[PDB]
């Protein structure tokens, strides 16, 4: 059908067909008379997977021979989503598989919908790791993603009576055809115990052992025959574990619980023992694998020339004292030499400045669980602070501020401080965020070691986030500028030459309308919800958080509703307002925000006077596969966090690439997006970081805004009085009370400017041709936000390796 | 190499080779440069498994079309052992696979040793189920084995300091290539709750749900292209289970523990809740599957014409009240009609008369866990006892004896009574055992319903237990009488014509010597133990139990030792005495017996005066794969249980078929073995059942034997005084005290006759030609003990179906 999907050659189609039938028979043990769509999905998955095998084996063989510097990306989260389509795209098999299945009487799109998301992350941080793996493979880097194979990923969200309910995501129930268990490379991980000091160094003894069993998933690069590995560890008890008899066998679950479930908090630290066990488990198993591979190339001076470890936030920070432990206690290196190796090997990426998100582990927990690591952390701290004292003599308050050990009611270790001390590079994830790091929370560290601090603005992979989810747009683009942009997204700038081309304008607008029709249809089928496909699709999808200000969106929606009720017969641009995202199960205010949104929908969607001029829809169970459907359908992207709070954002970039205009604050990467597209082509509003600081200095008083803005007062009165909850009039009191007396995110302060900016959005939507022209200017300047650009920068500026677009032989 | 192993055709060998290489690449994702023997085993297993698929699909298709009566064999235990060789044997692929692997530079025997036993049973009862499945497939019956897929089977036994230690049998660690998960046929099972009575019958409500997920294993018949199914259920929690958040997900293990571990007691009832859950779980899931398959053929009058359910002991006895529950509560049949259907569908096999082995469940447990089933059991009991009262008016003690409900400190349900009331047939497992049932524990039931009681003497499959484990013997037999005997074992009678044939005598003796050399070699390799291969191999392998009297064997061994010490320079026939078996982890006396055996070895094996005239070896970790090695090597089979205690025995039959002579009591199937071979060709000794009864009537006084037999007194003094435990002189006091004051199994009473009989064994071993002639007479008359004979009898006399030796088309 479409060119970017590759060729459907007769020989290939014929071979895919027979391999599909072979798997259906020999692998699934079914005949076509009792096979279900799920069986057909599996037969296709095994057929496609077979094409990865040769490339996977030859890629790993190649790294063994060439011995390049290896990149180890450590993360507690990898939000991969579905794998089938991505694999076809990267191997150029999509059209051929479409043809083969069609000849077999099957609709491939239908089979794709059967696959479960691999949801081993919470949101942005996890999904960034996934885009990064795709880019590292596409750029030919010898890169390995290491994490935990959670049995249960991020929970499935059900909405019941307008409230979030959670159910376990049993993603492995039907099997996972994309992983290969490797029980032969199982490794031991130690916990608890005690330290004993001998004539010959420290020894960690009397430990409990848990086994780490690896499962390997292939990561194909884009049409370059490179297939890298993501290795995820699963916890297993040893067979003599606890070894009356029956109870000892049942108690094996204590050990195996380490890999059972993903902690479901986004941007929030919960200091539980099980989480600490997960963090050490991934680090300890991974480092043994790293050292093994390094020895199979005795002198660790070359270690940093052959190994880079990138810490995705502080969650794998124990890699620093673990590497020291191994080098000092096991390999017998002197401390100073070991520390030199460690610093040159490790680099740290920070993804947040919110205080409640920073990891500060109680000393008593580390003391019990990881006694030798605590000793090492203390020694690191003493040596570090000796350097600080030498650099800033007499500055005693600096010593307390910079210490890895925090004093107080309960002593804690600040893991960010540990990572900075033990890494040769520290980066933020968007220019404004990296600046904020140097000016505020890490200022002291920047003054001691300015050379460590860098920026690496985030990106997204244009394979998944354009070619895969929006083939219509990819095609009309390729028609004008060829296919090269898929691995060189900066080529999209060539599209500026078409901003006055009538045919292109029409095609861009047509693709959006088709995407909107398709999404409107999906809504009716799977959720029996009707929507007007000619309305402006106004979408805010991301995790539910106070800092992301879904509440500000709600205030605008109610404003719109109230204005319609006031002048029913006045024309207003019709909108469908869609808000989706998951709340952490323990985050009460986030759960209340979900209920407010559905409550607003209950009123608005059933008021005859509104008609279909305004609809408010809560999109249930937002996840990667849903993002792939809704983002291509969106007209307006809401990126409205309080300035200074969203470190980068990446949903923002997905919307830009897919033909939505953005309404947003000057926060995170929004700043760079506006810079690339031009401020005239972006709907910017609200306080800047400097304005937020000014307000904090004089004191934020929400009452002032309530007193001066009658439309806002009306909304608050509606909320308090029970207008949106007739049977439970005080249902939203916690929300009102937060907004009026302890709003850390200054929702009222940006309300007036937000509403006025939304009016400018509506005015532009009334002129389709100029709306589309502005869309073309955004798509055309989205190239900087490819994760290929991001990864090339990490490679050259942190890891010391050169990317390559050269193909291995098939 | 050898004929019974089939043909090695060029086309087949070529195809096996390329499929082996294909699996190594695509399935295992390895190249030959990093592959290990384990990878090679897996590649071979997948290659062989592919040959099962077509036959498996076509067999099950065939049953769907023809709609024959289906046989459901319900068991909590299936002791399958290894699958690779058995599969090759039954598909005629052994020689071809041997040739293919040899051409690839691999030794197939080596690869076979990598496979784990599937050890989902304790011993005889579990292994009987496995032989039965093989026979049902070989006889073309539409038969299904249903059980539980335990994550951990029977524990691995390690001996440390002469004591048994247990370690978990993590048999699934590397995967199981022989099963197919079928998550699509998952079914709900209910627990707890309460009963509510409506206008329209009872309703079981407020239950907790556990899901039963099936895994299917193929069961190939011998060269007939039939492949039946063994379906084993695994426990899974529902996704809303327990649904703070993290704890709710971790608590899923409560539900999943149902299928975690096999209870490791042989012939001993332990009344624990988890065991009851396992029993209901298998029954409830299985019955839904049965009914489903029956409806997909509304009138249940035909149910017994289309379904037979065989209960392997009382462990699945809840099938009776569950079937009633489904028919009465769900399908709305009247009670009397439902009971008629149930009785005609169910049949019960009893495997023990030991009181401590009989299941008697506390009423309070059933009341809490299965409230509706308890109501039904009460109703069954009332109606049954009404029949008894009508038949035996005024006999009130009979009413209390026959009741399903036992009165006392704690009320219990007698599950054997339930099974008899609810089955149209009840059988024992050897003629003497079936007689014992009618004369003692089930006498009252036999008087009420004589027609229900039958015998079905046990058997073993001659595929695994001759062709597979003793190819040398199978071949020298086939040379004389052709290959037909492998599925018609009665043809072995033809061998009586060769009892005076000098060439045959020599060949039989040669095969035994080769087996003994091979086993002696295995001992040195894997256990660094040296043995004299010219000695008489005297073996007792079976679970460790007081009733099996390993202790009597020990007394003979010590007698032999003491006699040598007394007259060192007198010639005695050299023996290697091997004893193996597992003790239940909580069975203290059994663990003490293991320690006594190793203790005797420590003394005997290191006494220079004994030399290699006597060796005592404890065979560690006895299991099906070890049985396949040691049984072909044995000269003397010890089958020495107290008369009346071993219901049948099946190890006895394995030894007979493999060229060992038997020393044994007239117990279980030993009686029928002696009858078939002739008493002159069997070493029979000891009390008969009638003698044991006589002694019990006058009172067993062990002191009498001690007082009259000086050789016995000497042994007891040695045990008490610390001769076999220098550092812990009173280590064996529990044993001595049991033997002298509370021996339920009358070890001393059979001692004199046992020792004298062992002397006759030694005298015959001195004459190789006559030893071998007697061996030929045993092998030649072992035909009755094929499980094909047994299954043909169940089919004709209980299930109402005809066996068939006709081949399906390949
Ligand atoms: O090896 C992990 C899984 O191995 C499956 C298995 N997987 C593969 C396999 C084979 C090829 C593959 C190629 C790409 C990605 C994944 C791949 C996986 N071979 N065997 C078993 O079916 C499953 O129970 C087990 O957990
Ligand atoms: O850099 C990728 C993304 O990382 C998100 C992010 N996620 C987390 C996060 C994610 C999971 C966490 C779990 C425990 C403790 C803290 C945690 C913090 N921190 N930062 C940022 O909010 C977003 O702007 C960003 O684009
Ligand atoms: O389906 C059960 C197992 O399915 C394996 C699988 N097994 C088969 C299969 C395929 C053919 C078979 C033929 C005979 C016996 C067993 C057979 C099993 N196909 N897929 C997966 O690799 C494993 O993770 C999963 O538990
Ligand atoms: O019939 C097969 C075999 O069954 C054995 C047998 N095994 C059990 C057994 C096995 C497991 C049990 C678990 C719980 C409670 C009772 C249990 C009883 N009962 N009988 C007999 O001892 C043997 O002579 C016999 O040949
Ligand atoms: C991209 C993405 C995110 C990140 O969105 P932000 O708006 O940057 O927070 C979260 N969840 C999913 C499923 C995504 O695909
Ligand atoms: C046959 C067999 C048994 C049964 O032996 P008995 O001597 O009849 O108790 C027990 N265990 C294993 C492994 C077997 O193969």
């Amino acid at each position: 059908q479409i060119s970017v999907r590759g060729l459907a050659g007769v020989e290939n189609v014929t071979e895919l067909k027979k391999n599909f039938n072979r798997h259906l028979h020999f692998t699934l043990v079914k005949d076509r008379n009792v096979a279900t769509p799920r069986d057909y999905y599996f037969a296709l998955a095994h057929t496609v997977r077979d094409h990865l095998v040769g490339r996977w084996i030859r890629t790993q063989q190649h790294y063994y021979e060439k011995d390049p510097k290896r990149i180890y990306y450590l993360s507690l989260e990898f939000y991969m989503g579905r794998t089938l389509q991505n694999t076809m795209v990267n191997l150029a098999l999509e059209n051929a598989c479409d043809e083969a299945t069609y000849q077999l009487g099957l609709d491939m799109e239908e089979l794709e919908e059967i696959e479960e998301d691999a949801g081993l992350g919470n949101g942005g941080l996890g999904r960034l790791a996934a885009c990064f793996l795709d880019s590292m493979a596409t750029l030919g880097l010898a890169a390995y993603g290491y994490g935990i194979r959670y049995e249960f990923g991020i929970f499935n969200q059900k909405i019941c009576g307008g409230w979030q309910m959670e159910e376990a995501d049993d993603w492995l129930r039907y099997g996972n055809p994309w992983e290969k268990a490797r029980p032969e490379f199982t490794l031991p991980v130690h916990f608890y115990g005690r330290v004993e000091h001998t004539s010959q160094g420290a020894k960690w003894v009397d430990t409990q052992v848990v086994l780490a069993m690896p499962y390997d998933t292939p990561v194909p690069g884009y049409r370059n025959n490179v297939v890298n590995t993501m290795r995820l560890w699963s916890a297993k008890a040893p067979n003599d574990f606890n070894l009356g008899y029956i109870q000892a066998v049942l108690d094996r679950n204590l050990a195996e619980n380490i890999s059972r479930v993903l902690y479901p908090n986004d941007n929030f630290f919960e200091g539980k023992e099980l989480r600490l066990k997960q963090e050490y488990f991934v680090v300890a198993a991974t480092l043994q694998d790293i050292i093994r591979r390094f020895k199979s190339s005795t002198n660790f001076d070359a270690f940093p020339d052959k190994v880079a470890i990138q810490l995705n936030d502080t969650h794998p920070s124990l890699a620093i004292p673990e590497l020291m432990r191994v080098l000092v206690d096991l390999e017998r290196l002197d401390w100073d030499k070991a520390w030199e190796v460690t610093v040159k090997t490790c680099a740290y990426t920070n993804h947040t400045v919110l205080p409640e998100a920073l990891e500060r582990w109680p000393v008593h927990l580390l003391e019990t669980l990881l006694p030798r690591h605590l000793q090492i952390i203390y020694e690191i701290n003493q040596r570090f602070l000796n350097r600080v004292a030498a650099a800033f003599p007499g500055d005693v308050d600096r010593l307390r501020r910079m210490s890895l050990v925090e004093e107080g009611a309960v002593k804690r270790i600040n893991m960010a401080h540990l990572c900075i001390a033990g890494s040769h590079a520290v980066n933020g994830v968007a220019r404004i965020h990296s600046e904020i790091l140097k000016k505020t929370i890490f200022k002291d560290f920047y003054e001691l070691e300015p050379h460590k601090f860098q920026n690496k603005t985030n990106g997204i992979t244009p394979r998944r986030w354009l070619v895969l989810c929006n083939p219509g747009l990819a095609e009309i683009i390729a028609e004008r500028i060829g296919e090269e942009y898929i691995s060189d997204l900066d080529q999209l700038r060539k599209l500026l030459s078409y901003v006055d081309d009538e045919a292109f304008i029409r095609d861009v607008a047509k693709v959006k309308q088709e995407n909107k029709l398709k999404f409107a249809a999906y809504l009716e089928r799977e959720y029996k919800v009707h929507i007007n496909p000619n309305s402006l699709f106004d979408v805010q999808v991301k995790r539910i958080h106070e800092y992301k200000r879904q509440l500000l969106n709600c205030l605008h929606v109610i404003t719109l509703y109230n204005r319609i009720k006031k002048e029913p017969n006045k024309f207003v641009v019709p909108r469908t307002v869609m808000i989706g995202g998951k709340a952490a199960p323990g985050y009460h205010m986030a759960k209340m925000i979900i209920k407010l949104i559905t409550a607003i929908g209950d009123v608005v969607n059933h008021d005859p006077v509104v008609g279909d001029r305004l609809r408010v829809i809560f999109l249930e169970n937002y996840r990667v596969s849903l993002a792939e459907k809704v983002i291509p359908a969106a007209d307006l992207s809401e990126q409205i966090s309080t300035a200074g709070t969203e470190a980068s954002g990446t949903g923002n970039m997905k919307f830009m690439l897919n033909g939505a205009l953005t309404i947003g604050t000057m926060d995170g990467a929004n700043v760079e997006m506006a810079e690339e597209a031009g401020e005239e082509n972006f709907f910017i509003f609200g306080m800047r970081v400097e304005d937020v600081d000014r307000l904090d200095q004089r004191g934020y008083n929400a009452q002032e805004y309530y007193d001066r803005i009658p439309e806002l007062r009306q909304i608050i009165e509606q909320l308090s009085s029970g207008f949106f909850s007739p049977k439970q009039p005080d249902l939203f009191k916690d929300i009102v009370n937060m907004l009026m007396h302890h709003d850390r995110f200054k929702v009222f302060a940006d309300y007036e400017e937000y509403v006025k900016c939304q009016e400018r959005v509506s005015a532009l939507y009334k002129n389709p041709r100029e709306w589309t022209r502005m869309v073309i200017r955004n798509i055309a300047t989205s190239g900087k936000f490819s994760s290929d650009r991001t990864i090339a920068q990490y490679a050259r500026e942190i890891w010391g390796v050169e990317p390559s677009r050269q193909r291995l032989p098939a």
